[PDB]
């Protein structure tokens, strides 16, 4: 940071994240500040509000030593100077090459490195096992395909149980939607975005038939839970966590909460890999926060000595591994899991694999993340409206170019 390894000195270090990430934000804080005189001092902010939260600290100064943010934020962040460069500190990790790359390309803006990763994020496929085996699906058998989805879904609807639904859309949740939906488009070697992420390319037929796939779903009785036409991101992974969806995409961050849950006498939970339009392809968006060091820090050395310590492998099995979680750090995953939950090794091996991808715009929050983004309109128009999908995608270009 200056020193190599930074300097553990007592300091006390602010360090910002989000509420979704809240369970690994509190195991990865809890760990430094055991084994550290460095205290970390953590504030968990909503998802919705980090944008105007650092936007705001900007321009007061007031930005915290360590800064994590959604990896599709964090490019524009990057642009506008809201993290020192650390390119140095970055290129001299002798392990660089096991961190999760997607959270290191999120912060790289003209040859300059700004990020880490902080909390990888990973959206999976979760289904209700009970759920399953009363509507006479296998409990055993994901869903391979988005028909197959939809076939699922449509089984568990037609259970017609009080408050139970086949699937569940994030309506108003560009963001959750994005995480859920992409992984069905790259699953089958199509694009979302242009390699420059200035254009927009949804209007392929992967998208249609994840697109007609909800459809279906929202003209079926109980086909998509009460919710997911207003569903604003706070609370999406309740219902399916809450034992009344039968199948749906969900985040690696949140599946630890139902193995617990399970353990604890609750229902049994599924997890696949996202499927394809094409059976049998799978893929997942390599989301969760990055993290760098703002340029309000006056603690850079000791900042510095924290994303040091989180790169290794010993912390990534302390800190993710052994709660159970996946880890940033690809040597971990492949080394640290062997006696983990089958369940938490199939999740690994979506990273391990290499299909999934991290989108990277200047633009994102305005294209996709934002409240009434041209993206999240273009799932609403698709479907619960009518969908003029090529009109639609040509609005995410006008936002992802203009500028
Ligand atoms: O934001 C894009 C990726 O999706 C996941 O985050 C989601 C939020 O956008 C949504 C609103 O909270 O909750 C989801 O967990 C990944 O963490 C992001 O990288």
């Amino acid at each position: 940071g200056i020193p190599a390894k930074g300097t553990d000195d007592g300091t006390e270090i602010t360090l910002w994240t989000r509420s979704p990430l809240e369970r690994q934000a509190k195991n990865v804080v809890e760990a430094y500040n055991k084994s550290h005189k460095n205290q970390v001092k953590l504030e968990i902010i909503p998802n919705d509000d980090m944008e105007g939260k650092v936007g705001g600290a900007s321009q007061t100064d007031s930005l915290p030593d360590i800064l994590a943010g959604d990896v599709v934020r964090i490019p524009y962040w990057a642009s506008e100077g809201i993290f020192t460069d650390i390119t140095k500190q970055i290129d001299g990790l002798d392990n660089k090459a096991d961190l999760q790359q997607g959270h290191i390309e999120a912060g790289t803006v003209d040859g300059a490195e700004y990020t880490l990763p902080f909390i990888t994020d990973v959206s999976v496929m979760v289904w209700n096992k009970n759920l399953y085996k009363e509507a006479g699906l296998d409990p055993e058998q994901g869903p391979k395909s988005i028909d197959q989805f939809v076939e699922q879904a449509k089984k568990v609807a037609a259970l017609n149980k009080d408050g139970v639904a086949g699937s569940y859309l994030a309506g108003q949740s560009g963001g959750a939607l994005v995480f859920d939906l992409f992984p069905s488009v790259w699953a089958d070697g199509e694009s979302v975005m242009n390699k420059d992420g200035s254009e927009a390319t949804l209007d392929n037929d992967s998208m249609k038939g994840v697109l007609d796939a909800y459809k279906e779903l929202a003209n079926t009785t109980n086909g998509l839970g009460a919710g997911s036409k207003e569903e604003t991101g706070a609370t999406w992974t309740a219902p399916f966590a809450n034992g009344k969806i039968g199948v749906m995409p969900y985040p690696n961050t949140s599946t630890t909460a139902l193995f617990d849950a399970e353990k604890d006498g609750g229902f049994e939970v599924g997890v696949a890999p996202i499927p394809g339009t094409k059976e049998g392809k799978t893929s997942t968006f390599l989301g969760g926060d990055a993290m760098g060091i703002s340029k309000d820090s006056k603690h850079v050395a000791q900042a510095w000595n924290f994303l040091y310590w989180l790169m290794q492998s010993d912390a990534q099995k302390e800190v993710f591994a052994d709660q159970g979680d996946t880890a940033s750090n690809i040597q971990t995953l492949k080394t640290a899991y062997k006696d983990a939950d089958p369940r938490i090794q199939t999740i690994n091996s979506v990273i391990i694999d290499g299909n999934g991808q991290t989108p990277k715009s200047p633009a994102f929050n305005e294209a996709f993340n934002a409240a009434g983004s041209p993206w999240q309109l273009l799932v609403q128009n698709a479907v619960w409206g009518s969908g003029d999908l090529k009109a639609d995608n040509k609005a995410v270009t006008d936002v992802l170019s203009a500028q």
